[PDB]
């Protein structure tokens, strides 16, 4: 579910930033969900939305599915059981690893989405 996604982000970035910093970034990270991503970090969110769109086609409800995962010494891992749980955990794990690796440009926090996201 989305709270676990938050936890994944904190795990991946070793609590460097609150998960909330990734909920107002660019055109896709917690903002409008359309336009050209402003950078590769924003594109992580666009990809995560596409992964959830697939999960919905599979008959899952990704924002609501509660999965099993682990925050390890060296990274995170999914260890989930149902088909939906496996898939949604995978979508969240890929997005959290993506967000943790891409460059976080502070000028891309809280952007003008009216102007930049058409």
């Amino acid at each position: 579910n989305l709270v676990q996604f938050g936890f994944m982000i904190e795990c991946a970035i070793r609590n460097r930033r609150p998960a909330l910093d990734f909920m107002n970034y660019g055109c896709y990270c917690g903002t409008v969900g359309r336009g050209t991503p402003v950078d590769d970090l924003d594109r992580c969110c666009q990809v995560h939305d596409e992964c959830y769109a697939t999960a919905e086609k599979h008959g899952c409800y990704p924002s609501l599915t509660t999965y099993q995962w682990e925050c390890r010494q060296v990274g995170n891992e999914c260890n989930s059981k149902t088909q939906c749980e496996v898939f949604v955990c995978a979508c969240d794990l890929a997005a959290a690893k993506c967000l943790a690796q891409e460059d976080y440009n502070p000028a891309h926090f809280n952007i003008n989405t009216g102007e930049r996201c058409k």
